């Protein structure tokens, strides 16, 4: 009867269970789920029993994750497991552990392997696979979401404990909306990209889906650290918040677009009905700059950063792509670097005006997305469906601010509402608390089964 | 008998002299000088004339710069006058002044006039002008420097007080290099370019041509401000520097070209064997990360800058041109945004190995250049001989450096040789002192007769 989850995962082996039936547990879990579409390699259950048994002996000391099994998008490189980032041609094995997988594995986490994603970390919907389209844990018409897709839905289905994104457009905040999780995106450099497959090179970041916002902040603590071999690697400041006065702007009604949800568009509007009962001040700010902002990453020269990532394989194998995200990369060929700089130009004048809302606010409550689609819906509006998606989010890493997924409700066809706290670099420790007392205001519960949430609660310092 | 100084203006003022004198006196200066090549705009005398009266009768109250003359590099916007940027096709008329010449004219400064520049700011020899080139001050047969060419003869040789330089490459260090004055370059966004044509408008900097750091540096502060219409422009910060136990990087002596400069590099040496002397104490780094930083500026895609500046009269009037940067700037054509992102890779990569090396030292000691070029072997290697200057300068920007240019000395043929001083960002202040002590210990003398060096003196805070 375990609960998946690192508290729950204490509490079996406090009471005489081992890794190893947890593993065996997990692995059941996984053999039954029927969604097709979560992994692209699972490990031999004898291999990860095996390894469960090796754990079972050593001390639980200096190890923060004992005997807990999590998932990685394959695009993030674990040993012994090969990554292939959605696109068999471009499958490799790698000799080495991504940096954060290495951090992780050696707090005393277990890989069981590599969940499905949208190919090359391109999409905010999940359907970009070979391997095919996940789905919400909710309701198998509708999308799980993405990139990072069969890993939020292994968390939220309880397959488990945490698993790993990354983030450029809204890859890691997304999916963790559409399945009723905490998505934790970290400040850009504080985890390393290093064994990360390059979408948007400069601004990838490696994300933690979870059940809770404590665990999910506790997992990146292990994972967060300065690493000489990534370049964009930052060490980390830690900027800091009040929660006495705290101001949160939300856009102005007019720039609050949900694209003909109604149903979203009433849910958003609740958050704000039982946001007046917490500490949280309001402000109405203009959402311009950040809207305009999050259109450059796709509608704009920043896509051929993900030129430069594949761009190789594009001559090699054009086929070997999803159609799709192929239609995107081979028309950022005809992109100049006059183009480019002058993105930069737009970008640096945005931050200008972003800077100004930044005055009237202390961070940014937005919804995760305005929308969710139905899987033949947008088998059939791959691009514009795909897009509505990055209205809230795409602005985030360009803009070197932090954020962090919280589910914040649900809507009568059983379909869930997850809002996202944005707020400037280095601000992710005291971001986190606040993004937890929302968390547990408006849908105290997490993944498949809205599960009570594991203790313990954010408190100040 | 006036000394074209901030402080030699005030005395000839404190003793009955008039702002209307002075301005004769320039303008006496100026109609004797010879160098055909210092000016593109003078004003007419009378138009001078009748505005140093205006400033006679008025308070001095509020005007740290009574009835200063001083010269402006003729891509940033003084009304009145034209704008050409060297390249007549290009002239257009400003209706107003650039800020920074706002900010300074309102403090009670006077302009003459638009300095001749190397076109487009493309360049560190002064010879790219179809005005022709500006001269050392010390040899007609020698070269000014770049690109802020005729601006800093207007100061050595006396005709006015201060100017003022741009700089991306090296341009407002290099000319001071050559003409025996302090070459102030500030942290980028302390200085609007709000007014200023732009050449690498990510990297462009407003500088200042003095004739000592205590004077560079107040006219620094007057122009030094946050303006809100440049996207690039940066409230002041105002990070500093030990004093006491103050670190020194040099370059190792592999590390340490001068391209044939026997002289040069004796010279060098010997700021070396007079720095010991000093509360300065040594440090031997490794300056390749910024070596092969600095080549990414022409050698790599922010070339292309200069192709978003120029781009359109480069379609509309290709012939308008200087014949070399034009050939410079019709190969960025060829340059895609993957080249550009795959260009900040390589600056990111470097800045983390920069950054190692600014745990050696405290700021960076470097030859402002290599050697110096007699006019007529540029008019024959335009190119190969122009880029040798760049070889300590070019990163400084890239890597959001702060520096400093002093007189260094003097060689045998009686070309003098100055040093520059690079330091992090927004170290202006701190950076500005120890560029004194430095200076008024190797060459204590400014400009056209090394002549005596106006108080005051820096002392610490």
């Amino acid at each position: 009867t375990l609960s998946m989850t690192l508290e729950g995962i204490q509490a079996f082996l406090a009471q005489g269970g081992t890794i190893e039936q947890v593993v065996t547990e997990a692995y059941d879990r996984i053999t039954r789920y029927g969604d097709k579409a979560v992994w692209i390699a699972l490990r031999p259950r004898e291999e990860v029993l095996a390894e469960a048994r090796a754990l079972d002996a050593s001390p639980a000391t200096g190890k923060p994750l004992y005997g807990v099994p999590f998932a990685v998008k394959d695009n993030i490189d674990v040993a012994g497991l090969p990554c292939s980032a959605a696109c068999p041609a471009f499958t490799y094995e790698p000799d080495r552990d991504a940096t954060v997988v290495a951090r992780l594995r050696a707090a005393g986490a277990i890989v069981l392997g590599k969940t499905n994603l949208d190919q090359f970390a391109t999409g905010l919907v999940g359907t970009r696979s070979p391997f095919g389209a996940p789905r919400c844990v909710f309701d198998q018409d509708y999308i799980s979401g993405g990139s990072s897709s069969g890993s939020a839905v292994a968390v939220a289905a309880g397959l488990v404990a945490f698993s790993l994104g990354t983030d450029t457009a809204g890859s890691g905040r997304v999916p963790a909306a559409f399945n009723n999780l905490v998505g934790v995106k970290p400040t850009k450099g504080l985890l390393s990209t290093s064994g990360v497959v390059p979408a948007c090179r400069s601004l990838d970041c490696v994300t933690v889906f979870a059940a809770s916002v404590a665990e999910g902040t506790l997992i990146r603590r292990i994972a967060e650290g300065y690493d000489a071999a990534d370049p964009y690697s930052r060490p980390s400041q830690k900027r800091r918040l009040p929660h006495v006065g705290l101001r949160v702007g939300v856009p102005r009604q007019d720039q609050r677009e949900f694209y003909g949800n109604t149903a979203y568009a009433a849910l958003y509007q609740r958050a704000l009905d039982e946001m007046i009962s917490l500490d949280a001040e309001l402000v109405e700010i203009d959402f311009a700059p950040f809207r305009d902002a999050a259109k450059l990453l796709y509608g704009g020269p920043w896509v051929a950063e993900r030129l430069e990532a594949v761009g190789d394989h594009l001559s090699r194998a054009p086929d070997s792509f999803d159609p799709v995200v192929r239609s995107i990369v081979e028309t950022a060929k005809t992109l100049s670097a006059v183009d480019a700089f002058r993105g930069q130009y737009e970008l640096a004048a945005l931050t200008q005006q972003a800077n100004a809302q930044w005055a009237r606010m202390d961070i940014l409550l937005l919804p995760t997305a305005p929308t969710i689609h139905k899987v033949e819906a947008v088998m059939a509006d791959p691009v514009r469906l795909n897009s509505q998606l990055g209205h809230y989010t795409n602005f985030v890493n360009l803009l070197d601010c932090a954020a962090i997924a919280v589910p914040a409700g649900f809507i009568e066809t059983g379909l869930p509402f997850g809002v996202t706290l944005v707020g400037p670099a280095f601000s992710d420790d005291s971001m986190a608390l606040i993004a937890d007392r929302l968390h547990r205001r408006l849908e105290p519960g997490y993944g498949q089964d809205r599960a009570s949430l594991p203790d313990p609660v954010l408190e100040e310092t």
